[PDB]
Formats: structure tokens, sequence, C-alpha cells
């Protein structure tokens, strides 16, 4: 009964309808380019997704209305993707405006750090759980959510995309991350020409060229099967770097 909860994940964020519109709200204020949206419909159309949907059963289908509502052209040769390495990359395009990761675009910049989930065939949100990626199931409404948008965004850049990959963990390049099952795979060598790793050295540790580390390799095999050219780069002082955007 009451004390069981259903799925092994976080449930959804507080106050989560209140936040998706605040924050379309102020996207539309900071970027007037997208100011035509009409923040309701584009609550209506992310509701309807995944309301009253069993949350294992969700599919991209179920996001089109949100991401027609969402269409947004950014210039396709200024895109930073990430792995595992979050604050670094926004952190960069705060600084370096005009390049944009998939959070610094209206859908991204919504459901960013967000949770949500329905509950089948009930009007409710779960607020209590919701489903894990990995224990519970895969096709659930962020895990959907994030695939479908970050498809999108990966088959409308071109020209040097650049990545940025975090060279403290044990799996630089994670072939079942977002960016390695998804993204990888929809970068198109009619419009890509290269993809630039750039990977980010932690502490002190800046003796090794991670550049040479066999997931960097496996990332390159994968892009030169497509056709794309690849690039790495070692940023061995991450603080430094960020100054250097900001005071070049
Ligand atoms: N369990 C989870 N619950 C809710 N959100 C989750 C989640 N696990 C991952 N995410 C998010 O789901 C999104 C995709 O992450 P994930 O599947 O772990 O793989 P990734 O390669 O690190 O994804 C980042 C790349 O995918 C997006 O397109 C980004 O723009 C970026 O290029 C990210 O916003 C994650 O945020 P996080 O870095 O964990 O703070």
């Amino acid at each position: 009964e009451f004390w069981r909860q259903t799925w092994s994940g976080p449930g959804t964020t507080k106050r989560f309808p209140e936040t998706v519109l605040a924050r379309c709200v102020k996207y539309t204020e900071i970027h007037p380019e997208m100011r035509h949206v009409d923040c309701q419909s584009v609550w209506d159309a992310f509701k309807g997704a995944f309301i009253s949907k069993h949350p294992c059963d969700i599919t991209e289908e179920d996001y089109q209305p949100l991401m027609k509502l969402g269409t947004q052209t950014v210039p396709c040769n200024k895109i930073l993707l990430w792995s595992r390495i979050k604050d670094l990359a926004h952190q960069f395009t705060q600084v370096q405006r005009d390049m944009f990761t998939l959070e610094d675009t209206l859908l991204g910049y919504l459901a960013d750090d967000l949770t949500w989930c329905g509950e089948f065939d009930t009007s409710k949100i779960n607020y209590q759980s919701c489903p894990d990626w990995r224990k519970d199931c895969s096709n659930n409404p962020v895990s959907v959510f994030w695939k479908t948008v970050s498809r999108r965004f990966a088959e409308a850049a071109c020209d040097v995309v650049h990545v940025m990959l975090d060279g403290s963990r044990s799996k630089i390049f994670d072939k079942d991350s977002t960016f390695g099952s998804v993204e990888v795979h929809n970068l198109q060598p009619e419009k890509v020409q290269t993809l630039e790793a750039w990977v980010i050295h932690g502490g002190r540790e800046d003796s090794r060229d991670l550049c040479q580390d066999p997931t960097i390799k496996e990332l390159e095999s994968i892009i030169s099967k497509r056709n794309i050219q690849f690039s790495c780069k070692n940023i061995y002082r991450p603080d430094k770097f960020l100054q250097c955007v900001k005071n070049p």
C-alpha cells in the first residue's frame, strides 16, 4: 500500500509544472528570437507526452508535438556536445555566448536537471518515484525526452562539432551514454566535417595525453567509420582555460 514506492529512481521534481512554465517564460525573455512560442501550449504538449502513459512505454512519437512547438534553429557550426561534464560545458557557453549546448536551446533549458513521470491511466504526476533507467526501464519519460531532443540536435549539427569529455572518469568516452548512443551515431557526414573532443583533466593530473586513452581510440574509430574527421585536445588546466575564455 502507501509505504511502497512504484519505482527506484527519484520522482518528479517538486512544482514541475510551475517550473517548466516559468523556465519557458524566462527563456523567451533572455532569447527574444523564441518569443513566438506560447508557453502554455509548450507546457500542454510536454504534459501530453507522458501524462496517463505507463512510464516504461514512452516513445519518441509521444514527444513529437513538443518537438514541433520547440523548433529552434541555432547556428549549426557552433554546437558543443558533452558527456558527464555538464557544469563545465555550461560555464563555457555562459562566457562564450556564440556557442550552444543542448541546454542553451529552449527544449533543453526547460528540462535541464529535472525529473518527471506520470502514472498509468491516471491524470497525476508521480512526485514520489520515477523509473531508474538501469534498474527499472529505459523507455521512461526523461530518458526518451533526452534521446529524442539529442537525436534532433545532433542531426542538425554541421561543420566542426565539439564535445567536452571528463578525463577523470573511468570511461572518458562511454558508448552507452546519450552522447555515445544517440548523438555520435546521428552526426551526418554530409553536414559534419570534424568532431573535436576536448578532454578535461581534473586536479593536478596533467601528465598524460588522454587523447590516447582506449575509449578515445574507440570514439575515434566510430567517427572515422561515419566518414567524419576526428580531432582531440587535452585541457590540462580547466581553471585557466575558463579564465582565458573570459579574458582572451
Ligand atoms: N537518472 C537521471 N534522471 C534524470 N536525468 C538524468 C538521469 N541520468 C541522466 N540524466 C540527464 O539526462 C541527460 C542525458 O545524460 P546521459 O544519458 O547520462 O548521457 P550524457 O552523454 O552525459 O548526456 C549529455 C549529452 O546529451 C545531451 O544531448 C547533452 O546536451 C549532452 O550533449 C543529461 O541532462 C543528464 O543530466 P546529468 O549530467 O546526469 O546531470
